[PDB]
């Protein structure tokens, strides 16, 4: 149904991790024997002793002792937890990223994204920063979305700003949780807020406190917010609105 | 250490995709044909061949065609995948080569360190206790990573379902700083979905915004972006409640 990927990893031009040799190093800590483990493997304590002794000296830490004066280090225990780690991300990364003309949008970004997390937001973006100043406490970015014809200010803390390398060129994805996005024909109310994106009504469901209003973007793409009632009772379908946010409700997603 | 991860892909028991395969296949669009096409990467020209229709055979596809020969669509996406899935894995690599740093050997725990990075300041694992069927807009009950603080939070229904948010499921809390005020006024904090009592830390005073430090019982830092205008009486080593909504808080899960 799948496929199965093998991760062999080099260290200095040569071999350090073999799945058939990382399943030495375990079988070895279940039998604890010198032996054993080459023997519960498919080794000949030879292709055994001969990868032990090439990988405790190409690895920084010895992995396997002795016993007392065949027994594993806590290092050597690290490494396994990391390998099967290493071995579960391929398996993921490989099922997503996985095939055809089915899913396929984007790159790098838009592709990891795809087998990384997964967030709430009903609103991810893909844009570039376009500009960003560097106020010692709170800084403003500007961001151009992959349609190339809109912007966005957003706001983070400058330790932030700093880490996620948010400089200009910058590709980022915009995280925008429905309920921080206001719907209005009050083309003042829109102008108000740092952010404004016109559209039409394409959809209005009414719940008992909450209303999920569905926006048809220019784009063909569509808008979500959550928006009371007491505040989406005039709020019809096929009007025309434009939504809005404020730059300091909206996070920012970027591989650095 | 110094090292690099070298990606053997295989297929039906038998190797598919090889770095060799791929160099095969990369200088095959680099000279335009699978003879240079070989020598440029690893001799054989008199195998590579039944390599080539091998994977044409292991895909049912025809990875690559043929004067010479040019990929395919599926090949070129092919090796747009092997060397995507070549990066991811060498950065999953050097992010996580570590001596201590566990990411408490969760995947969700591991891949948010490589993965895709966001700007909240504020991000706990935590674990979905509950949630309701409203219809529009749901609740779900968090229980972070200490067993003991709980925090609510409200998505879509679609988000809901969409991420499987139920009991059990394990997830990651990313609460933006400017979301999060800090008081003293019980009624304040106790009129938020949430609160967190703490002591102030830090205060980074601005021209308009402030960036209050509160160290949570854990013995960790909440980080919270506030308003000049509601941090006048804020000073530090004070015992305060810091609180947000349940509208507030966006959740990342895997898959
Ligand atoms: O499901 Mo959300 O986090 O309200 O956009
Ligand atoms: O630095 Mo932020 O304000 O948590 O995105
Ligand atoms: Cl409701």
């Amino acid at each position: 149904m799948q496929a199965e990927i093998l991760l062999t990893l080099k260290l200095q031009q040569k071999l350090f991790a073999d799945p058939r040799r990382i399943s030495l190093l375990k079988h070895i800590a279940l039998s604890g024997s010198i032996s054993q483990g080459a023997k519960d493997a498919g080794i000949s304590y030879k292709s055994a002793w001969d990868a032990i002794n090439e990988m405790n000296q190409l690895s920084e830490h010895i992995l396997v002792e002795r016993a007392t004066g065949a027994v594993l280090t806590r290092y050597g225990q690290r490494l396994i937890q990391l390998y099967d780690l290493l071995a579960q991300i391929q398996q993921k990364a490989f099922d997503v990223l996985s095939d055809d003309d089915a899913l396929p949008l984007n790159s790098l970004l838009a592709a990891i994204s795809r087998f990384s997390l997964q967030t709430s937001a009903r609103n991810q973006w893909f844009g570039t920063i376009t500009a960003r100043d560097h106020d010692d406490v709170q800084q403003h970015v500007d961001v151009l979305l992959a349609d190339g014809k809109t912007r966005l200010k957003v706001a983070i803390t400058a330790q932030s700003g700093a880490r996620l390398g948010l400089d200009e060129g910058k590709e980022v994805l915009i995280l925008l949780k429905a309920p921080w996005v206001g719907i209005t024909q009050d083309e003042a109310v829109a102008q108000n807020a740092d952010n404004q994106l016109p559209g039409i009504i394409s959809h209005i469901e009414r719940g008992a406190e909450q209303c999920e209003v569905l926006m048809a973007l220019p784009d063909g793409q569509t808008l979500c917010a959550t928006v009371p009632v007491n505040e989406a009772t005039s709020l019809q379908q096929g009007q025309n609105v434009t939504a809005y946010f404020n730059a300091d409700s909206v996070i920012i997603a970027t591989l650095c």
